[PDB]
């Protein structure tokens, strides 16, 4: 009987905590800035004209198309790099395009059967599939979804369901919102699972230069 | 070899550390109350009375009886919600019908094909399936066993094995002993891994609100 | 537009602390002790011919002719224990025959579909297949490689990949260099995942067994 109390009161401590998290969440998702580079159906389109080819023949079109209608905001040969991803149980690859502090975009697939945690989204993300599958499973509901290339699944604000990718499965990936919040989220099996210090390190790096270079495109075009 | 002596030293303190975790939890689990309000054998019946049908139904079917046989003791409709449960390297979900310091009742199930580590148990589960498969791997066997529809698989006080479910496997899942210590690893990977502050939310708010139903039942009684 | 750089200076301190903390890996592998008891090769050879056998037999004959090829360095039978192993968010099991601080022997093996990283390798490992399949896929790539019993993959001291086994694959593995370092990732899940702590019981338990029967041989090799 106390027990039950002392366990029911630290239930609404821990309640209250995770409220507060959450609230503060949702509160740095709507004061976030709203300056944006690009549309989430430009890149939707570009990854869906690109999905019948080959997917390495497809991310070097796509590549090229974007370097060449958005002049300074893509990153040079020498900055791409394909840097592993592990997070909410599962394991893929990613390789950053471009990345601001309201913006991100970049090449994101699995060559093995894998799947998990979406992560709790706090900003909205796009993904078309250029080869393989998505089987999203929302969440409230005991059924589950397939996605195929050409598809275009979005990831609303207050989203989180159950991903999962079969083997080759590549994709293009646009994300608007508070940026560095996810950052969290997509090194979280990088610090209490891998405990792969260098895949930190290229995450790190790649969205540093990221920001370098969009700094450096703002002040030549301001300059 | 003195970088040898140091390492295992370090080996024996955590030994030693981790064989006191381990008798900590196991003076909790014996020394907690004994206080049943539901059998194992009759969750497990009335799962496998149901399994035959669509695993919807099925629910639905179950939650009416566990009202009409022990009302003060299931929540309501508007407190019946489907929360991810991320766990062991596995997600699924969760519909919690009981819960209290030594007994919970619960949905458990995942649409999508899923597996991990089933989670150091100091308490008592048995999970009766509605639909799908149940793979288990016990600790110490390099072999496995697949359960099915109507099977019940019994989570011993002191086991620990690998789990697995196929895509659309749900079963019905009852735990007794000491309850708060399966929040731990029933969180693990929501703290570390998912990042989901709003599912850890959902978890402790339906288990305060079971234990509020508990506390309600008991005064009213 | 100030925000953009404070989270590049924050990124650069994340940055300098995973550089120096790989840097440090790095040099306490190198310049380690060099005091070999098995080559990899060895291993190899013993587990390729023993392959075409079911996996247990192979496992006993294995450890018979390790006992008697190199005595006092594999653990006795009162001594042997299949432990659970959750690393990287895949899931196996071991049997520890040899370990010190510069190599170790075991038998791995999952009974079921498992699969993640490898683990941030900072010493060199080896694994001959007895059962099912192992899938590797390299860092930098966007395909996979399957190996078959018989097969031999060898991850060296900088490779990260992902691993994946089918169900019932088994094998004998051999790592070589700083083992100790390899100990955080093989705890990792255990940790912050399984909270299974009597499996880190067993864990610790059989490497000090290990480390006190290679004392025990030194000690009996010059007494």
């Amino acid at each position: 009987s106390v027990d039950t109390m002392a366990l029911w009161l630290g239930l609404r401590a821990v309640l209250v905590v995770a409220g507060l998290a959450v609230l503060l969440q949702l509160i740095r998702g709507w004061l976030s800035s709203k300056s944006y580079v690009f549309n989430r159906e430009e890149i939707a389109r570009l990854a869906k004209e690109h999905s019948g080819l080959d997917y390495e023949v497809a991310f070097s079109k796509i590549i090229v198309e974007l370097r060449k209608k958005h002049p300074g905001h893509i990153l040079q040969d020498e900055d791409l790099q394909w840097v592993f991803v592990n997070a909410g149980g599962w394991m893929g690859s990613m390789c950053l395009l471009h990345a601001s502090l309201t913006e991100y975009v970049l090449l994101f697939g699995t060559a093995v059967d894998t799947g998990g945690h979406s992560g709790r989204y706090w900003a909205e993300i796009s993904d078309t599939i250029l080869s393989g599958t998505f089987r999203q499973w929302k969440e409230g509901t005991t059924k589950s979804e397939i996605f195929y290339p050409g598809d275009t699944i979005v990831h609303e604000v207050g989203e989180a369901t159950s991903v999962q990718w079969s083997s080759g499965t590549w994709m293009v990936e646009y994300g608007r919102g508070f940026i560095p919040s996810t950052l969290a989220f997509a090194l979280a099996d990088t610090i209490f699972s891998t405990q792969d210090f260098l895949t930190l390190f290229y995450t790190v790096k790649v969205y540093s230069k990221a920001l370098l270079l969009e700094a450096s495109t703002h002040l030549s075009q301001l300059g």
